[PDB]
C-alpha cells in the first residue's frame, strides 16, 4: 500500500529496466517524479493494479483526468510520454 | 483498505514478465505463494529495495535462513528456483 516514498525505489528499478529495452532512458529524478504523480492519481494500481494493458489504460484515463481537474501545467512534463511508452510495452 | 492481497496482482504480473521472457512460466498460485513467502521473510523489499543485486542477494540470505530455522518443508518448492533465476537476470 502506497504512502509517500514506499515503493519509490522497486518502481523506479523496474521503470528503467522496461524503458532502457526499448532504448529511452530516464533521469532517476525524472522518474521518481513520475512514481510519485501516479500514486498520486491511481493509488489503488500498487495495491490492486496489474501490469497489463487494461490497468494501464485506466492509469492513462486518470492521469488525463487529472489534468482536466487541475489543468495541463500540473502534471509532470514526462508524465504522458512515459505513461505512452508502457503502454507500447504492453500492447 | 485490510486486503490481504496487496500488492500481489502487480507482482504477479511483473514476475511472469520476466521470467516468460527467458521461457520459464510459472503458474498464478505458484507465483502468489512465492510473493507472499518473499514478503514473509523480506517485508522490506517492496517498501525500500530495488531490483538490484545487492538487494536481491539479501532476500537469498534472508530466505535461506528462514530455511535453516523452520526447514526446507515450509518453504514453497518454487522459491529457490524462482529467486534464482531472478539472481541471473540482474547478473
Ligand atoms: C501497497 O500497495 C503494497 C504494494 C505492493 C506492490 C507489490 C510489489 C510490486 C513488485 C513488482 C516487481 C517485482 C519484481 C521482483
Ligand atoms: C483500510 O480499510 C483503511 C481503514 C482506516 C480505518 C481508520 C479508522 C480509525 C478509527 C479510530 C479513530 C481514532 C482517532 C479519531
Amino acid at each position: 500500500g502506497v504512502s509517500g516514498s514506499k515503493g519509490q525505489k522497486l518502481f523506479v528499478s523496474v521503470l528503467q529496466r522496461l524503458l532502457s529495452e526499448r532504448g529511452l532512458h530516464v533521469k532517476e529524478s525524472s522518474a521518481i517524479e513520475f512514481y510519485q504523480f501516479l500514486i498520486k492519481v491511481s493509488p489503488w494500481f500498487p495495491e490492486e493494479g496489474g501490469l497489463n494493458l487494461q490497468d494501464w489504460k485506466r492509469v492513462g484515463r486518470e492521469m488525463k483526468r487529472y489534468a482536466a481537474e487541475h489543468g495541463t501545467d500540473s502534471i509532470p512534463k514526462q508524465a504522458y510520454p512515459i505513461w505512452l511508452q508502457l503502454r507500447e510495452i504492453l500492447t
